[PDB]
């Protein structure tokens, strides 16, 4: 078991799917209150990030050339490269996930909605593998919710 991984995947995959489809998942969370609050936080902060960084996000998306599942498997390289360099903070974590939603929207437009699942899995894996101890020290998703509160 790996609760931090499980909860992160739940939050990130739900946010990406909802951003792509425009529809909210009514299914209960795997455990719960924290995840609901995290997802609410992402809707608010993430939508702003996508608006503020439209041009940068378009540029990154073009540089990747996601067309199929094989492209999604390789974008991990770029993601790790850009995300692991420099300092760690919640703003960069929101940027990581927000760009994920941006790509997920693109995937839906090119009829590759199934690729959203490995995309979410890849984002979660990079986040939790590279930032494990920082996330734990920052109190995980409870810390995230607190950081961006009101
Ligand atoms: N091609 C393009 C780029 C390369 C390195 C850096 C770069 O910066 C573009 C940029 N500029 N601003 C102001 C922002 C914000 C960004 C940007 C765009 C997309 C993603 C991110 C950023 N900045 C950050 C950050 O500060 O950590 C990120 C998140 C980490 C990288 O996330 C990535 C990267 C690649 C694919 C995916 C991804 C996240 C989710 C899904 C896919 C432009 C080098 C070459």
């Amino acid at each position: 078991s790996d609760e931090l991984y499980r909860q992160s995947l739940e939050i990130i995959s739900r946010y990406l799917r909802e951003q792509a489809t425009g529809a909210k998942d009514t299914k209960p969370m795997g455990r719960g209150a924290t995840s609901r609050k995290a997802l609410e936080t992402l809707r608010r902060v993430g939508d702003g990030v996508q608006r503020n960084h439209e041009t940068a996000f378009q540029g990154m998306l073009r540089k990747l050339d996601i067309k199929n599942e094989d492209d999604v498997k390789s974008l991990s390289r770029v993601m790790i490269h850009v995300f692991s360099d420099g300092v760690t903070n919640w703003g960069r974590i929101v940027t990581l996930i927000s760009f994920g939603a941006f790509v997920a929207k693109h995937l839906k437009t090119i009829n590759q909605e199934s690729c959203i699942e490995p995309l979410a899995e890849s984002i979660t894996d990079v986040l939790v593998r590279t930032k494990r101890d920082w996330l734990v020290k920052q109190r995980g998703w409870d810390g995230f919710v607190e950081f961006f509160h009101v």
